[PDB]
This record gives C-alpha cells, structure tokens and sequence, in this order.
C-alpha cells in the first residue's frame, strides 16, 4: 500500500512478469491490412484492430473486418474489431489559388456566410460552423490548421462576420480544420457521415465503438440511438478530445462503456502539460468505476520511420501504464509505419517492465477504500474475490461472465495474478480485449452443455491457467462464478 | 491518502499553486555565459548554475563562476554554483569497471572548485561507496562543507546506491548515459527506485539528462518530452536538470520558463501527503528527537492546515529533514550562512532567508530570525493575518505553532 | 473500529438485540435435576447442563443425564451435557504442584461419560499441556470426539496457558480457585489474558465460578455481580456459567433469566468489529483457504450489512471459524450431527439447525441443506425477503452473498 | 491500538506501573475528620476530599475544611476538597404511628394536597412535588423509598390526587425519599439549601461542586449563577442520577466541567445491567470531551465492615479504570467505615494493576481519530505531544500550565507516561486532582519570578520526575508550553 515503497524494494534486474496484464490497440493501415501482416502484428501483441473511419472507403474497411478474422482464426485467437468514427468537424472553406498567406499583426474576416465558401482569400474566408457567432466571443481564439494558425476575435462585425488578428505567421491552404478552445461547441454528436458508418459496423459486427468529440453524457446515448436496436451489445468508448469531455468527464464515464484519452487531439486546444494531468485524472476515474480506459495518439511516433523510438516516448508509454491505463493504442505506427512487428513488441516489452514495477495492492486498496457502504453483492464477491488473492498469495483467477461485466468488475480490484474468464459467448472473448490482466477462454454452451454445476467450465479455465504456467499442483486458485455472487479458493491439482 | 483517490478531486482548471517547490538546474554555456543572458535564467526559473568540466578551461569557467555571482547580486538573490567534474573514461554493459574514481584533471578541478568556493560537486560515473571518499579526500579539508552529489551512469552506481546514497550528500539521475548499457524502459524503472530511495533519506535528488531536447534548437518541445519532466516531478525529483537547451541553445530563457511552468503543473496534480505518510511508516521506533520534532511539524501543518513552515537552520540539515517529509505548504528557511541559502536551492519546497548574524545579533531568543522568517512568508503572499505558521528550531528540537498576526 | 468511538454511538433507550450471543452454562443440583426444573431452565436459557462430580454418584448423574435428554426432547431443542471432574486433591501458592492430572475416581468417572455419551469434559485443575494428553488418553478411542475443555485453576495454569490452549478444545476461567493464591486483582486481568487469547485462538472460553452467587438465596444480585456478568460478556466470554445458584439454588429460573438478560444489554453495547478486526490483524499472510474464507464471509457480512450468516458444518470446525470472527449477525450452523448441536452451545453467536441425512438425503449439491439455514432464519425473523445472507460451505471453502426470497 | 491485542502480551507476574494515574476520591465522615486520619487517608491514596451536605451543618464541614488543609501542609501536599450538595427532593409526607404497611394488590392515594403532609396513612398519603399530577400518566410507576416500594398509578381521582395499586409488599415512614422512573422531573436545579451551602463553598474557597440531580444543560449555568461572581473558577462536576442526566449528557458535557457516574442514583430508576452500559458511555463521551469523570458510588461496599471486599467488587473497581475514568469514589468506606486506610490503599491497588493491563495507545488512537480537521493550534500541540512520547518512547511528560486547560488537554490523549504540571497558581494544583495521570508542581512566581523565557518551570518539572524516577541521564522528556502551543522534545541530563 504505497508505490514509493514498492520502489524501494524493485531491483532493475529482476526477471519480469510472467504475464503482460495492459492491452495493445493497433491501427491497420496500408502497412498491416494483409492477412501475413496482421498475423504477425497479433503474434507482436495486438489485441484490438482499429479502424480509422476518417480515412478509408466502406469496400477498404470490409477487407479488414475480414482479413482480422481470418488471422484470427488460423491462430486460434478471438480478436477484438473497433471501429472509430470521424466525428463531426469545423472547418475552413476553400481559398482562391489554394493558398492564404497570414501575415502576424494582420486584420481578417471569418465569415459563416455560404457565399464565401468556394472563393477565401486572406483578409476574408469561411468556416462551416454556423453557431461560430454566438459561441465565440471578443477575446477568444480561434485556431486553423492542427492550432498553428492562431485568430484572436477582436469585435462581432455583423450577424455572421467576425474581425480577427492574425497572432502568428503561417500559411493555409484548403478546408483545414478548426479548433475553438475555451468555447463550447454544440455540434451534434454524430456527422451524416457517421450514422452510415456507424450502420455498417453493427451490419458486419464490430465489437466496439471508438466514438469521437464526445462533449457531454446526452451524446453518449445519441451514438448508442444511432447503432440502432441490433447493436445495444457493442462498447460505447468516449473518446475525449477537448475541454468540454474533461469539465463532464462523471457523467460521460456512467453513460459510455469506457474512456479514450485522445492526447493529440486534447493537446490542440489545451497545454501539454494539463493534458498530462488531464491523463492521471480521467484513468483513475475510469479505474474506480471499472470501466476500460485508453491511453491514445502520439503513443512511439518516432517509431513510425525510425527503427527505435525516443527515450521521452518509452518513459510516456510506461507512465501510461503506471497512471493505470487498461490499454495502450497506436496510430500511424502500425496504419503507415515501416516497422508495424517491432513497434508492438516494444510497447509489449515496456508495458511488462512497467507492470513488473507497478504495485497492484495500491490499485486494490485505493478503489477498495472509496466503496459505499452498504456494498452490493456483485461488488462484495468481488473485491473480496481480488482481496482473497492476495490474502492467500493465489497464482489465478477463475470468473465465470457471460457478458463479462463480472470479470470486468473483477479486473478493477487488481490481483497481483492473471484473470481467466470462462464465457459462453465470443462477442464476450473479444469485448474483454480492452480490459487490463484478463484472458479469456470460450465455452461453446450450445455444444459441451448447459454446465448448471459450473464444474466443466472452472475446470477448463484451470487447465488454461495450467497450459500458460500460471498454476500447478498445491497452488491456489480464486475461482468466483454465478451476476457472478459466488467464490471458491480452489487447490489446484 | 493515495494519488488515485487524489487525481479524482482534481480538475485542470483550477488556479495552480502559489509557490513552485521543484528546483530548476541551468548548465551554463556560450549562449549563456553573459551577465545578462544569467537575469535571463535567473528571472525565468534558474536556482543552480551548472559548469560542465568535459567542456572548457579553468579560465572560462572562472567566468561562469564570476558573472552567476553578479547577476545574483544585481537580483538580491542567491543562486547555487555546481561544478560537474569530466570524471574517467566506449562503454562495457555487463563488466565491472574498475576505472579510478576521480581522474587526474579531477583532482586538479576539484581543487579549483574549492578555491573558487564552488557549493556542490556533481562526481560523474559513481560506482561504488569508497568512490565517494575519493572525491572526498580530493575536495581536501577546506572543502569539507562541498556537497558530493553522485552520478549515477551505469549498472554499478544503480546495484551498489544503496551505499552510495549513505556516503554521498545527493543523487543525480543521468538517463541517456544509462541508456547506453541499460534498455531505456528499465532505466524508466531506475528512474523511480532512485528518486524514491533518496526520498526516504531525505537526500536531493536531480533528474537529469534528455530533459527537453528538442527545445534547444526548437520553440516549442515535444509533447513526450513534456510528459517525461512532469513525471520526474511526479516520481519525487527534488530538480530537474537543463544541459544543451541553455548552455549551447536558441531558446535558453524560453525552456526554463517552460521547465517552470511544466513543475508547477505537476506539483498541483501532486500529492504530498501520500510522500507524508510513506515516509513517516517507514521510520523505526522509537525515534531521534529531531526526526519525530521534523516529521510532527509537517503533521502539524496537514492538521492545522498552515500555509507556511519556518525553519531556523544554519546548516540547513533540518531544513532538508522537513522538506524529506513534503508538507503541502511552502517552507522557509531562516539561516545565518549564504552558502546553505545557496545549498538548499538544489532541496525542494524550500526557500532561504538570510539572516545576518554578524551585523544584528545572535538572536538567542531567536525571534528576530523567526520574525524574519513569517515576514518573507507574508511578503510572498503565502500566510496572511489569521493563518497558521509551523516554526521548528532550536538538532533542531522545538515546535512552535504560530497565529500570524 | 475501538469500543470508545463505539460507546459515543449508543442509547441505553434503544432496544436491545434480537437475538443473543453468548451462552449460559447451569450446574444441575437437587433443585434442578426433574423434567419440568429442566424445562424451566432451557426456557429461561440454559443451552448447557452441568454435572459437578465433587459430589454425587454415579446413579445420581445418570438422572441428570436422562432427565436433560427428556427435557430437551418435549421442548424440541438440543441441549449439551458437560462432565465436570472432581480433580485431584489445602493450597501451594508459589509452588510447582505436581499431582497426577487425573485422579483414579477421574479415570472412572470419564469412562462413565463416554458410556453415557457427554459432549464434553470441564477437566479439572489443568496445569500443564501433557495433563491434556492424560485426559485425552483416559477417554479412550470411544470418546475422541468428547471436548476436553481446561479449568484453569492455579497460576501454573496461567503461565502455560499457551500450550494448554494449543492442546485443548476450550478453556474454563475458575475466578474463585484462582482467586486463593492469586490477588482478585490479578484474577480480573488473568481473565482478559485468558479469554481474548482463547478468541485469537478461536476456542470457546467459560468465564466461571462467584458469577451472581447473592442470587442463591436473593431474589435479586448485588449491583457489582451484574457488572461482572456484563464485563465477562465484554471481555469476550462465548459462556458464562451458573455454579450453586442454580444446583442448590432458591431462584433457579430468575437467575438464568437475568443473566440473559445482562447478556444481551451487554452485547448490545458490544462492537463486534474491533474483535473481527483484532482477530484478523494478528493472521499471518499468507492465509489458509479455510482461514481465508472464514474471514472473508464475516467481511462480507460488515460490508453488505447481512442479516444472517449460514454456515455447513458436519463436526462444527467451520462454525466455530466463523463465530471466531465474530460477525455482527447470527450465525446458523447446518449440521447432519446431533452431537454437533450439542457441541456448538459452548460457541457464541451460533445457533444450529439438524438436518437428518439418513432420512432426506445426503444433499451433495448442498441446496436442502443452505435452504433449511435460511428458513430457520426466517423463522426465528433474522432475515426477511430483500435482506443478504451469507452462506459458507464446502475445510469448508465456499461462500455465497444470498438474497433472501 | 487493541486492547484485545494488548492482552495477549500480558503477563500478570510482569510487576506493575511506577505510577498510578487513577485519582481516589474519599468522603470524609465520623471516622476520618480528624487530622491524623486525614494524614493516614492521604498517605493511604486520597487525592480529593468530599464532603456530603447531604448531612451535616456548616459548623461540622468547617472543621473537615480546616483539617484537610492542616493534613495538607504538614505533608507537603496539595488536596482538592470538594462539596457535594443534597440536591432537590421528591418526598412523602409524614404517617400517622410513624408507619404505613402496605400490602400487595391493594389500593392507595398520593396526593399533592399540603393538609395531609401531617397526617398520612396507608390508604392517603402526601408527595411534596406539586407537579406530580401532570407528570406522572397512568401506567407509570411511583418508587418510593430507596424504590423497594413500587406503586402503579391507575388513574388521576382528581387535580392533586392519583389513584395507585400496590405491586409488591413493604412497610414505609415517615418523609421516605420517591423517584419518578421514565418521568421527566422539573425541580429546580437548586435547592435553597445548596443556594447556602454554595454560598458556604465559595466563601470557604472549595475546588469543585458535586452538582447533585444534574437533568439539563440550562441547570448547569444555574448552579454557576448560584456560586455568584467569586466562585466562577470553581468546577462544576454534574451528577447524572437518572434517565434525563443521560438522555441529555452531550449538552451537559459541554456546560459542566464533569461528570459524576452516580450508579447507585441511576440504579433506583433504571436497571443494573443498562447502568452498566450508561457507565461506559458516559466515561468515554468525557474521556473524547477532555473533562475529568468520576466513577462513584457501591464501590467497594463491603469493605465498610468487612477487612476484605468481595470479588466482584474488586471486578467493579478495576472495569472503572478500563472504561477510561479519571477517578474513583469512596462513600460510607471512608466516611463512616471500620477500614478507612484500608479501603483506600486496596482501591490504589486494584487501579494501579488494571492500568498496568490497560492500553493507553488505543486512547490516543480512538480520541485522534475523532478529531475534526482542521485542528486548532491547542489540540495540534497537545496531540503531537503525546503522539512524540510514543514517537520517542519518552518517559515523562511537562506541562506549564496556569489554568489547568493544557494539562487537562494532554491528559485527554492519554500518554503511556507522567505527566507533570507546572503552575503558578494553587488552585490548579487542586483541581487537577480529578484528571488521571497528572501530577502538579507549584511554582511561586511572585517569589520566583515571571519566568518569561520559562527556564525554571521547565526546571522545575524535570526535577520532580527525576526525584520520583521517572526520567534520569538519557531519557527523552515531552515539554510543552505557551493557551500552550509550543513542543520540545528534551534530553534529560
Ligand atoms: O440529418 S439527417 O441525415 O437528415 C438524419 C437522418 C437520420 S436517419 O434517417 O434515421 O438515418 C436520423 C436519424 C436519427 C436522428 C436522431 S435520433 O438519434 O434518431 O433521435 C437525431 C438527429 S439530430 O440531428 O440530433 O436532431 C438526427 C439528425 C439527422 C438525422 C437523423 C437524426
Ligand atoms: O427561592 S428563594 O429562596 O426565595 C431564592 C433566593 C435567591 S437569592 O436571594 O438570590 O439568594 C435566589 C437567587 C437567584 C435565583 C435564581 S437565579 O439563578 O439568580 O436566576 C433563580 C431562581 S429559580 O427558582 O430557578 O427561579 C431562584 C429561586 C429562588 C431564589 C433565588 C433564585
Ligand atoms: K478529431
Ligand atoms: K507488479
Ligand atoms: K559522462
Ligand atoms: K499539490
Ligand atoms: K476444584
Ligand atoms: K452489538
Ligand atoms: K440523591
Ligand atoms: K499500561
């Protein structure tokens, strides 16, 4: 019960875990959508595939959701599919030669008037987002092209015309995007764009939404509105990409099925170093309400077109871990990178290194000691389930979920030891992919039977923990099934 | 406590702290040799100058030494000189290297340093506890109030500190020259069984190299970069250090300022209390009178919630024993030596007040220096009337819990 | 946890537990020996019957014996039946007495028990952990199932009461005989030792001997025998025992009904949990699986504020496990063993249910068995539709946090 | 922090504290007036001397004023002498032949009605509370004398008149003293006796009231008005006697400067086994307050005639220092016993060896832990003070304090060492004779000095716990001083 005294008692030279417990999330691109390509980036440590759907066509994505299956199935591996949503936008329109050169101490005009769409020039042009007159006010700033360009607002020059100084040289070019920090966008939840996109991902069954822009907890139901009544099993997670998603951070955790700390994203309207506090804030929340949480963007860039990354960027990766991260995402690194194989396997090698550092009893005994009392049972069984690990030094645990909220619950309290989940259902295997120090094992019901005695099920998840190395003869092992309100401290034999 | 359970009550539009306790390293260079160009440093967040003696003859360094002095003294302020010796030397990463421990030109330098009145050597490539006596016996007698801060750059330093950290005065923590010998993500590691350890013996400890890189030829640093010196403060770093970003950089007041802004950051996200209670749990009982006088007064401030410590400290060896144990308040030290003014700059959450003993009194009583003590606190805003002030003096033995009037 | 913050917590107007803990223990005399004396006894609360073998013969007891089982069968509950030996026999007190442990009437007497089926055995003058082995071996095979509880009567009694605990099945606390070559003062505090290391150790422990003695011929105790009772009760007594009071007594009845009276007043200002959470804080980790589970279930119990505990126990080991932890709720043994009822009336907070396994069924799947706990706990209106019940079964290594239908 | 724990770790042959902490409270009676009995009575264990205006004239307690004070000075000791007022009544009226016999299942009247205050019998009789029939329901009992005869009342007959039926047979007499169990009394909190006795106290300069029948908070400032402006430095110890002294007992805390555990008063209304309870409540709400408590009355009975007390009483005695008590009483033992030494040298024992089994840290842990935070300066200063001594392992603690405030606040975190008081007032030395663990040292300061800079004092204290052996050459020494709000930690030459 105190990382600090943890430190002192870790020698750099002690052998590692025998389990990596955080998830790797690989983006797949031109480098890695070949079914070899992906077989190799799961051997690497990819458990969830995402999809870009800011870039890609519906026929280019498809050959994905089917080449993953595919290298899932030739390896005997359930492997989860995300699909991230482009989101809504605002941005610039177009300028007359394609170019506009902003000079620093300039007088210009943004303008939401249509006309001006196909015609910008430097001293006035278009930005798409009609509410932009009453939202920002003089003294604001307005930011153009990935926050290089900076506007300040100087004086409303009419209904929809606003008088602007130029902060800064830089020059744009066509529909670059927009960012308004310090100001409350109210864009709806989801772009045209995305209620087809968002179709077609319950259509071919992707395990998981990463939803973009999310400002506020009543959007978080209008994305679960727009997957329809076919899709209320796939995970919402909220990606929080601006100070509005960080202010209603509560509310958006209790409504999503988890949290993506976008950094680069963030990191455009808001200093670097808030968004590093921003970081240690929304997972530790994440953690004590048992929800998946994502450390994302800007994870090894270097490694992108170098064969090693930037000490800076392994030291992130491993805070990443240390700040409690269930999962570690990667861009470009494996979408365009040149070397897709190897950036997994680092970031593999530093989250265990992390890991092996990191004391879980602090995890365990933080969350543990914010719990109201009265506790409810499935809360009980397993917070007592973790802390019976650790009282009786286990080497496995054994949760029985059908639809992994047990084992969920379970993976929040930490135990210093693996956690095997026995399910019936394969969304389940693949849903869990983004749940730190979980593995699980499915139980086709249907086939062996309906295991109303749980033995068969228990049994199967002890030889896995038995076929990895996790147990053997005289170890114990905490089992806890059907919620799940039931535990066992199980002699393994 | 707990940092978790902290990172929930916490918001990043909150006002940050009104005081910064993570103390800021410069080397000073080309770019920064200047009087002026040493305003700049010292206005933008400097508290310890640096001379790389890898670098330079005695006569440059001379000037290094003589300017810090002046612009100190044109800014009322005292600012630590910390001379970083070449030390001995292609790189072995699983042998034993018994290379001497202080080289011939160290030997020399360091006896420049002594004549120069340096205040703290950095000894590069510590590998052992007798290591420690060498630099020692090296500095001579009339250097024997030179702190030895160690250099931890191989396997060696990291699996013998616990006998290094007892013969030295301080740590520092050379991550690129680890990274040599040692993969990067266990030197992440080293990182923190370091800086946790010095913790513990209430020893400073320095995060160096690698710090903000990309700033030295670039406005702006990476966001990596940026992370990396936040979470040097968040593992317990007493400073942090600058190399080539103000010695040979474009933007040396730029990135000190930035190094500043960054520290604050992190020490608002920071829980003191969680090093509080770590540090105290680990103390054997029964204790020495001046460990449990050190450790009460921070409990005191977490009870009575004071917004200012005073310290009456010639030394400023109970100056470092309060700060060991992190109130979440400033401290402040009342002390009759400059040079311990100028030591304790590289100790965080403190800051030193100098009392002239020489030409006011001894102060027997002690409440003209106690006095001196409340008034820079009220001066820096951080205790008005009604507030609460922890004064603990004379081993420094006695408490008192103050009402500022 | 502590009984002080406890004790601000309380009202003496606020109604008192609905169901009591601690057990009364009642020496069988002239006055108590018939059916219907007996039947007045179990209904005013004696859960176990007393034989004092000092006097009486054979054929007297065998009265008792027959006379408890008849009364305990017309009012439906079971009742145990203890043996307590005469002992071998003026007094020693700075000297080493080494008499045989059992007496050539004892050895006699103990097969009488076996024959006659006793639970247990209040053996006598217990001053070493071989004196254990004496009484164990003089039971026979026949009666290795028969507790042998240990009467600590002198202070070589006290000074190896570690190795007696670890040898016996229990402890009795005989104040009066401690009482003749030890100061009263020393016997209060003896007691504390006694009874809190026979918690830790999770063995029953009688608190005996000058308990409401006024009451023999009063109809009501002195002010300072009451306090007593409640004090035992506080201490951490499972039992609390009625010697001549109710054997040679005037107010048989009046005095087992007022000293449960005093025990559930005085468990009412009981704080469960500073016993559950000393009694945890002194295990060492890594745990048992049985210890563990144990310890979890009355956990559980504190923390989803469960109304009943249920637990399954052929011999009673897992029972008295539990009651060891000392959950604030009763606990309901399910048992296949009548001798087990019988046994566990020296156990505090536990109260058993018989389940025929020769006449239902031998319940591998465990539901009949669980299902009986809780309706018994509806019966006796512990628990109610809405409310948890936590179930522990098989070493015993199954827990279930149960809603109640 | 575990008594529980504590026990385990005991040895009863392990010999017993170098101080007693427990204070004794004497009553001075026939067989103590005398000086030399006096003399024998301190040197025996005596701390306070109480006087009982229950009976007596002024003229009598005057010599017991006057003699205690000689006791005092020839043995070099300070005594606290303390007034325990009789209190407000609720009595019956007279009989006719002295006797009324009344038999069980009969029929009898109380009346309020003043003509048959002289002339009462079995059948009528007269009770002097006027309010007794808006007080009293039917169904209500009415105790009368010690309560051994209890009256039913069935129905009010009239204004003044209730109709009874007799619950058990018992011959009374005349002025027979009554309760009135579960009704709550609203005599005034001051007989116009005690408005002279404490007229009495005051002139004679008493430490400290015993404020009899103490029901409310409003009746605490009434007995203060009745001590007048010379008297204010006076404490006031409430006596809870019945239902609504613990019905109220958080307010009444507050307002007094003790409390009295009368067991014996409370015993009459309510039954043995909940005063038992309220003992422990009451004890350990002043022990949380900081205000001294006494645990009184059928202490050690027997021993009023008997060489030795019975088992249970000693039993009573030391559960009076477990429960947390500042002092122990004495009544008819010391006032009108046949062992008066006797009684008090066995109570000092039986203290002394139940303290050397209690564990003062869990008195500090459990009172700590209540504290409200933020502090103030004086409860900071006191706590960390006693919290250095087990820091250190100290051996004596010094307190300067003028009032007795410190010491008294020091006291209340109970410190597993002496604490000494240095003081430069008389009266404090007194008084503090009611507060566990503290011995006071009198400092002459108009002789002495003013001792600004607190050397002497400090001087002073050490000396006293080197002359009793506490500390020596070595030893670590707890001073605290000036309100006091400053620490040191001193090293005993
Ligand atoms: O913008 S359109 O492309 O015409 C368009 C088409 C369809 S579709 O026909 O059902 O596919 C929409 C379905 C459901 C919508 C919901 S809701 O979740 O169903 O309540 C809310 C909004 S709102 O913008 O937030 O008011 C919608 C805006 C625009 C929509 C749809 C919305
Ligand atoms: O009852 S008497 O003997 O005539 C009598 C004599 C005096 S004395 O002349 O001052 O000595 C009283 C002085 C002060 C009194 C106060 S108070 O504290 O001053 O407010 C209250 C009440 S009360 O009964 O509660 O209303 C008094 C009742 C009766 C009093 C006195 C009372
Ligand atoms: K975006
Ligand atoms: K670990
Ligand atoms: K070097
Ligand atoms: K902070
Ligand atoms: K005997
Ligand atoms: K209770
Ligand atoms: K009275
Ligand atoms: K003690």
């Amino acid at each position: 019960m105190s990382q600090l005294a943890h430190n002192l008692t870790l020698s750099i030279f002690d052998p590692v875990a025998n389990y990596r417990a955080a998830r790797i999330i690989c983006t797949i691109g031109p480098s890695t959508q070949s079914v070899e390509a992906l077989k190799g980036l799961i051997q690497s440590g990819m458990s969830v595939a995402r999809m870009n759907f800011s870039h890609g066509s519906h026929e280019y994505h498809q050959t994905t959701i089917n080449n993953v299956r595919q290298a899932a199935a030739e390896l005997g591996v359930n492997i989860a599919i995300a699909l991230d949503t482009k989101g809504p936008e605002i941005r610039t329109g177009q300028f007359v030669g394609g170019d506009a050169v902003m000079e620093r101490g300039a007088t210009c005009y943004v303008t939401t008037d249509p006309a001006f769409a196909d015609k910008g020039t430097k001293d006035k042009f278009y930005i798409d987002y009609q509410n932009l007159s009453k939202v920002v006010r003089p003294g604001n700033y307005i930011y153009i092209d990935d926050g290089i360009l900076i506007l300040q607002v100087q004086s409303h020059e009419d209904e929809q015309t606003l008088e602007c100084t130029v902060t800064n040289s830089h020059t744009i070019s066509d529909r670059r995007g927009v960012n308004l920090p310090g100001c409350d966008v109210d864009l709806p939840a989801v772009s045209a764009k995305d209620r087809v996109d968002l179709q077609f991902g319950v259509e071919q069954g992707v395990d998981m939404i990463f939803a973009s822009f999310i400002r506020s907890a009543e959007q978080v139901g209008d994305v679960r509105k727009a997957l329809g009544p076919k899709g209320r099993d796939i995970m919402i997670i909220c990606k929080i990409e601006n100070h509005q998603g960080v202010q209603n951070i509560d509310s958006i955790i209790e409504e999503s099925d988890g949290i993506m700390v976008a950094r680069g994203d963030l990191g455009v309207e808001i200093p670097a170093e808030k968004v590093v506090v921003a970081q240690k804030i929304l997972i530790s929340k994440c953690n004590v309400a048992g929800k998946p949480v994502i450390c994302a963007t800007q994870m090894l860039e270097s490694m992108t077109y170098n064969p090693r990354p930037t000490r800076a960027e392994v030291s992130d990766v491993a805070n990443a871990v240390f700040n409690g991260a269930d999962c570690v995402m990667l861009s470009g690194e494996t979408a365009k990178g040149k070397y897709p194989n190897e950036v997994v396997q680092y970031m593999a090698r530093i989250c265990l290194e992390a890991q092996s550092a990191l004391n879980e009893y602090v995890f365990f005994n933080s969350i543990k000691k914010l719990q109201h009392i009265p506790m409810s049972a499935d809360e009980a069984v397993c917070s007592s389930a973790v802390n019976s690990v650790y009282e009786t030094k286990a080497k496995a645990m054994v949760v029985l979920s059908n639809t992994g909220r047990s084992a969920r619950l379970v993976a929040k309290y930490r135990p210093n030891c693996p956690i095997v989940c026995v399910t019936t259902r394969l969304q389940t295997c693949r849903q869990l992919n983004i749940t730190q120090g979980v593995e699980s094992v499915f139980f086709d019901a249907d086939k062996l039977g309906h295991d109303e005695g749980k033995e068969h099920r228990v049994a199967a998840g002890v030889e896995f923990a038995k076929s990895k190395g996790y147990v053997q003869t005289g170890d114990y092992c905490v089992v806890i099934h059907a919620y799940a309100n039931q535990t066992r401290i199980l002699l393994v034999e």
